[PDB]
């Protein structure tokens, strides 16, 4: 009964919540893009409430040694992060209808970002784990200028509404995207400053927050109209 398992069990219930509200509402719309938001935005809430699930259950956990000790990494939420992380951008995507190159460029850098996040989050060698934090990170400024500078302008040929959600959801994307690689830096993958139960209560309300706080605000909007 580890010490993080209590909020490893408040992100299966907000997840696996947010999956079935979001699930009802998408069965009940009929309008064919609406539906296309909706089964992407379930679909993200779904995978992270299994991997959660996962772990409250002991997967997707591994030590690694480093700094003199047995490190507890979690290794289930790359795998929840690989797929998630790219369907909210395409979410984002579609709604401003950012064209084939952008997005494919965005996925790209998304992979780029959560394997050589893993890869750090592995590795033995206790600098090196900076080295492939830093390149994750690079990654990950990449895909939030692209959001920022390149979507935000394409949404200029959009509706009011429709700009006007994208802000939204673009704000929020940029507060939170921009916390994980500093929870991660001071946490269990990198300093070991803070300790596994809070650092696992910080990813929960961010995981959370960039999933089903993002899904309701994106799904409740007209803007997903097409
Ligand atoms: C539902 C999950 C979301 C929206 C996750 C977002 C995750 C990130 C923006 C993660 C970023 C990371 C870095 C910038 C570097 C270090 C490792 C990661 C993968 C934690």
């Amino acid at each position: 009964g580890r010490p993080e398992w209590i909020w490893l069990a408040l992100g299966t219930a907000l997840m696996g919540l947010g999956t079935l509200y979001f699930l009802v509402k998408g069965m009940g719309v009929s309008d064919p893009d609406a539906k296309k938001f909706y089964a992407i935005t379930t679909l993200v809430a779904a995978i992270a409430f299994t991997m959660y699930l996962s772990m409250l259950l002991g997967y997707g956990l591994t030590m690694v040694p480093f700094g003199g000790e047995q490190n507890p990494i979690y290794w289930a939420r790359y795998a929840d992060w690989l797929f998630t992380t790219p369907l909210l951008l395409l979410d984002l995507a579609l709604l401003v209808d950012a064209d084939q190159g952008t997005i494919l460029a965005l996925v790209g850098a998304d992979g780029i970002m959560i394997g050589t996040g893993l890869v750090g989050a592995l590795t033995k060698v206790y600098s090196y784990r900076f080295v492939w934090w830093a390149i994750s990170t690079a990654a990950m400024l990449y895909i939030l200028y692209v959001l920022f500078f390149g979507f935000t302008s394409k949404a200029e040929s959009m509706r009011p509404e429709v700009a006007s959600t994208f802000k939204v959801l673009r704000n929020v994307t940029v507060v939170l995207w921009s916390a994980y690689p500093v929870v991660w830096l001071i946490g269990s993958e990198g300093a070991g400053i803070v300790p596994l139960n809070i650092e696992t209560l910080l990813f929960m309300v961010l995981d959370v927050s960039a999933k089903v706080g993002f899904g309701l605000i994106l799904l409740r909007s007209r803007a997903i109209f097409g």
